[PDB]
């Protein structure tokens, strides 16, 4: 089959041991820009003392900096608050005397190498706030419920306004924030009010009344607006910052139901709405380029309540591709996969020579179902939710069971190549995984009761394994660390050894196992979303095709810290499949054409009564957001105004 010759001499001298002398309580772990090397781990003790550690080689090697943040005690609620992009800013929130004025702060810019002590006008109630677009601004709350804001990184704070919810940073140094006039916050719930500071607190501009909440996703402001001497409420979006909003074709909520934003983009959002009193699901409903009008995509989509178990994940390695979970009439749990942005969902592909489990009401006949946030939270034996790299194209790693629902077994790892079309079991029984340079190398931990001392490897994407022993003295495994990106060939192994209880980390560097350097002839081309290859619009997903340059797995070599990802677009050509049904406008059984409703019910009857004229002024189709397909089936509809067809019924006055 193929494996790597003199490995253990290749990777001996690149194992990093470092042992962490005072470690017990929370003990964060931070990276501190891209391409740095730096990582802070923080350490906090319950008699009164935190230990603070930096690296700035891949965490091979750590200086104790307890010194710097002048051997004060650090409140790990807030954390290590780490600046945008390669700024280098690192916030600490120290615990203060209980008489004090103010909270402390610890403010490094220069990636943790020299901290500055800050004092401040208040205290903290929330971890502070970078701005997307400056990384000098910053924004907090007090426990007396300010919003307060520094224009220079934490040293010189004023309260902007006063009572305040939440608040958050928008494009180009705008903020939003909900403010409260009578009680308290849960007092003021659906009576709050949604306000704008362009210029840092020296402007303002009400943009919401009667608000429940809000949030930003992509383009789209939205905001749950309470209903006027009625219980419910309803999502309102808003693309121009809340100067004008508009009501979402979204059914209303009382109460004891929420809105959550599943994913959000520049082109639309996935929308989850949670069914009426305590159902343990809700319905997914995709949006337009709008963000107003919405298809219902999913039903009984697995979410718990508003604090918030799903399943749902988006399958980052290929483009519209999206897994979640759903709940079975039998009270059941399916995996569900779309590899159309929510277009369409069904199972997911059971690896060819794997067998069906106990769940299965057909011995050959089933499917591969994932373990994600919703097992994990019902302790079963999930170590790690599935894992996805966008510069790995086409990977994906998850905890699994194959047959017709989700089983409470002790699952095997399984591997998908090819974005989730098809599957593998990669790995017998619970792993920890991660994706190193781009795909070049998989590394598998064992998830055991007893301690670990072996580490697994993989230059051919899991499809060929290569055990390493990093440690003679075994260790009780936690978690792995490598750096965001999955660009290194560094990898942190982190445990205690077996009391007298003592937490080390066991670096290791692949340089030498990938020494060749990925040249032209390592590549082969891939077009991804291949189902049928004699066909003119094979891989056509969203308009369009992707052809990639993808690493041979027979080639063993290093991508490198700047490999980019090369595709090659091809422009399909529409069909009505590439549009979906404008407000007042349905799909009859098989068929693909959209025809008008005989009569609007429900939701879609209150926004015919309560929505604007440019939403029910349809243009039967609409064309699917991010959809980039030329040519073809142009459905050339007059836009028809339909405030007729509802006010049809309705007697109305003069
Ligand atoms: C699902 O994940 C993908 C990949 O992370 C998101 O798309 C990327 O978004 C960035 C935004 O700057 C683009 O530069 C990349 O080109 C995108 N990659 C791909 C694979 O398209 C995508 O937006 C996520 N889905 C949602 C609905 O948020
Ligand atoms: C793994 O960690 C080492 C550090 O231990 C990284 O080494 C850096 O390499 C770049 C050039 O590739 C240099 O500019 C740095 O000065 C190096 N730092 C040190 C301390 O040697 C190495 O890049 C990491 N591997 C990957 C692929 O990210
Ligand atoms: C972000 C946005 C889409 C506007 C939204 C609206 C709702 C809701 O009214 O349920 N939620 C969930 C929620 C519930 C309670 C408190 C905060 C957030 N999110």
């Amino acid at each position: 089959c193929g494996r790597v010759r003199d490995f253990v001499a290749k990777l001996a001298n690149n194992t990093h041991q470092h042992v962490f002398d005072d470690l017990r309580g929370s003990v964060s772990l931070s990276w501190v820009g891209d391409s740095t090397g730096v990582i802070l781990v923080l350490t906090t003790f319950h008699v009164g003392q935190s230990k603070l550690y930096r690296s700035e080689d891949y965490g091979k090697n750590f200086k104790d900096i307890t010194d710097l943040i002048n051997n004060t005690f650090i409140r790990t609620e807030f954390g290590m608050a780490i600046g945008p992009e390669n700024s280098g800013k690192v916030v600490l929130t120290a615990e203060v005397s209980g008489g004090s004025r103010g909270g402390r702060i610890f403010r490094s810019s220069d990636f943790a190498k020299n901290f500055v002590q800050t004092d401040l006008p208040f205290h903290p109630l929330t971890q502070m706030m970078y701005s997307p677009q400056n990384s000098d601004y910053l924004l907090a709350l007090s426990t007396e419920n300010g919003l307060w804001v520094s224009k220079n990184f934490g040293g010189k704070w004023e309260e902007i306004h006063k009572a305040v919810c939440l608040a958050k940073w928008g494009s180009d140094n705008t903020i939003f924030f909900t403010t409260y006039a009578n009680g308290s916050c849960k007092a003021d719930l659906g009576a709050l009010e949604l306000w704008r500071t362009s210029d840092l607190g020296k402007s303002f501009k009400t943009i919401g009344v009667k608000i429940y909440s809000f949030g930003l996703g992509g383009r789209f402001l939205f905001a749950s607006v309470m209903a006027d001497k009625d219980t419910t409420r309803r999502i309102h979006v808003s693309t121009d910052q809340g100067d004008t909003w508009s009501m979402a074709q979204l059914p209303s909520v009382g109460q004891e139901q929420f809105y959550s934003i599943l994913a959000a983009n520049d082109d639309m959002v996935f929308m989850h709405v949670d069914e009426p009193g305590d159902t343990g699901f809700g319905t997914i409903f995709t949006s337009d380029d709008r963000g107003i009008v919405y298809s219902k995509s999913l039903d009984r989509h697995l979410y718990t309540t508003t604090g918030g178990e799903t399943d749902f994940t988006n399958v980052t390695s290929l483009r519209g591709v999206y897994i979640t979970s759903v709940l079975s009439e039998d009270n059941s749990i399916q995996t569900m996969i779309t590899f159309d942005q929510g277009g369409r969902w069904t199972h997911l592909r059971k690896p060819e020579n794997s067998e069906c489990d106990a769940t299965a009401k057909n011995k050959n006949e089933c499917s591969l179902h994932i373990h994600a946030s919703y097992s994990i939270s019902q302790k079963l034996n999930v170590p790690m939710a599935p894992l996805s790299e966008p510069n790995a194209v086409g990977i994906v790693i998850a905890h699994g069971s194959v047959g017709d629902a989700i089983s409470v077994m002790v699952p095997d790892v399984y591997i998908s190549d090819d974005g989730g079309y098809s599957w593998t079991k990669m790995l017998e029984g619970p792993h920890y995984y991660t994706i190193l340079d781009s795909g070049g190398i998989i590394v598998a931990i064992e998830h055991s009761s007893r301690p670990i001392n072996v580490i697994k490897f993989s230059t051919d994407e899991g499809q060929c394994w290569q055990t390493y022993t990093f440690t003679r003295d075994p260790i009780y495994f936690t978690g792995l660390a490598s750096e965001p990106g999955a660009r290194s060939m560094n990898i942190s192994i982190w445990g205690f050894t077996e009391s007298t209880s003592q937490w080390v980390s066991y670096t290791i560097d692949f340089k030498d196992i990938l020494e060749r350097n990925c040249e032209e002839k390592d590549y082969t081309i891939w077009l991804a979303h291949s189902t049928d290859p004699e066909d003119y619009e094979d891989g056509c997903i969203l308009g369009y095709k992707e052809q990639f340059l993808r690493l041979r797995k027979s080639s063993m070599c290093q991508n490198g810290r700047d490999y980019v990802v090369t595709k090659q677009p091809s422009i399909c050509l529409c069909s009505l499949e590439d549009f979906l049904c404008d407000f007042g406008y349905y799909r009859p059984e098989n068929d693909s054409k959209c025809v008008e409703q005989p009569e609007l019910k429900g939701h879609d009857l209150e926004f015919c009564l309560y929505g604007r004229e440019e939403h029910l002024t349809t243009n039967g189709y609409r064309k699917i957001p991010g959809d980039k397909c030329q040519g073809g089936v142009n459905p050339v509809r007059e836009v028809k105004d339909l405030k007729k067809k509802c006010t049809s019924n309705f007697l109305s006055p003069e």
